[PDB]
């Protein structure tokens, strides 16, 4: 009887291992497809981390052009008032 | 003739302050729009962050799920060599 348990326990532990088999290659196939999905976000993120770096180096530079501006027409607003204050006193003799 | 003179810088610098504040103008306009590009890609970038831990995640938990596959294969490969082992033996009598 020893050797028909060890025949049954050889077909039962087979389809075991077929059943591992299986299990193993279904895990490889969507580790797989995770890695792609993986490599692609990352290279996403990087474009992105270039596309915010050009927003930002916009927006600094129209602060700074902003600045510049100011600056410009609080001169030009300054030669207004002192070019009036002067013919307003040749006005008024 | 300083009147005139004065009357004449007057009209210019109007001109060039009418100039400055449509330069003004414009820079605010375009710094609106850059500052929610900005807002808008960094959102992306947060989520994309999200999307990539989630993979990774997935990509970890596979590779452990293969180890652990892995051994329970070996365990049956050992059972069966084993049984077949014994089996062989009692046929050789």
């Amino acid at each position: 009887d020893d050797s028909e348990q060890l025949q049954m326990e050889l077909k039962e532990l087979a389809l075991e291992e077929e059943r591992l088999i299986q299990e193993l290659e279904d895990v490889e196939k969507n580790r797989k497809i995770v890695a792609e999905n993986l490599e692609k976000v990352q290279a996403e993120a990087e474009r992105l981390d270039q596309e915010e770096a050009q927003y930002q180096r916009e927006y600094s530079e129209f602060k700074r052009q902003q600045l510049e501006l100011d600056d410009e027409l609080k001169s030009v607003e300054n030669q207004m008032r002192y070019a009036q204050t002067q013919l307003d006193k040749l006005k008024l003799e």
